C-alpha cells in the first residue's frame, strides 16, 4: 500500500 509506519510497513 502507500504508508508512513515506523516499524512494520505493508503493502
Amino acid at each position: 500500500x502507500l504508508l508512513v509506519t515506523a516499524g512494520l510497513v505493508l503493502a
